């Protein structure tokens, strides 16, 4: 679900950052992996902010919905790291809103893909399964990817431990897909990426 807006692809890949105060270093490294883990596999690259207008702040406060999805212009955009919310996965996945992507089982085709289960998503969460209409989303002719870290669990934000608010439709070898089990890039969100930020080979 890369988006389609030009505007909001950060020039040149370079995403300048804060980090606020209240964190411990055992977070602050969690933040720099995260980076890293970008940086390593992208041409996306991530500055100390200094006076540039638009950049990311690892902002210390509860998790909540609903973070920016790609550069926001003009002035600063806040990712909510919480208690419930601070881990290498989390953070690789908010880094994933931060450089354009909208969450995978949001993609236009999507219900080619999965069934949403809304009845199932906890109250206030349904923002985060609302299908994107098709001119916000350009996919740079990359599938629908199941192993996307932009990919929930079948039952991320449900209302009962045993209930499903994603369903995948069909098999792939063999068995439904695994979805929102990967704490890290899938191989298509590199390649997605690589397309999207116009990365040299
Ligand atoms: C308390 N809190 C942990 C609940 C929660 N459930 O989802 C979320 C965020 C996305 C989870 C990313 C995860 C990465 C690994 C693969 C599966 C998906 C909410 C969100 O979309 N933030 O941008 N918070
Ligand atoms: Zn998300
Ligand atoms: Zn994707």
């Amino acid at each position: 679900a890369a988006t389609s807006r030009p505007e909001r692809v950060w020039p040149d890949g370079v995403i300048p950052f804060v980090i606020g105060g209240n964190f411990t270093g055992s977070q602050r490294a969690v933040f720099r992996q995260a980076m890293r883990h970008w940086e390593k596999h992208t041409c996306v690259t991530f500055l100390e902010r200094t006076d540039e207008d638009s950049y990311i702040v690892f902002t210390y406060r509860p998790c909540g919905c609903c973070s920016y999805v790609g550069r926001r212009g003009g002035g600063p955009q806040a990712i909510s790291i919480g208690k419930n919310c601070d881990k290498f996965g989390i953070v690789v996945h908010e880094l994933g809103h931060v450089v354009g992507f909208w969450h995978e089982h949001t993609r236009p085709d999507r219900d080619r893909h999965v069934s949403i289960v809304r009845e199932n998503i906890q109250p206030g969460q349904e923002y985060n399964f609302l299908k994107m209409e098709p001119q916000e989303v350009e996919s740079l002719g990359e599938t629908y990817d199941f192993d996307s870290i932009m990919h929930y669990a079948r039952n991320t934000f449900s209302r009962g431990i045993f209930l499903d608010t994603i369903v995948p439709k069909y098999e792939v070898n063999g068995v439904k897909p695994p979805i929102g089990q990967r704490t890290r890039l899938s191989k298509g969100d590199i390649a997605q990426a690589r397309k999207l930020y116009k990365c040299p080979a």
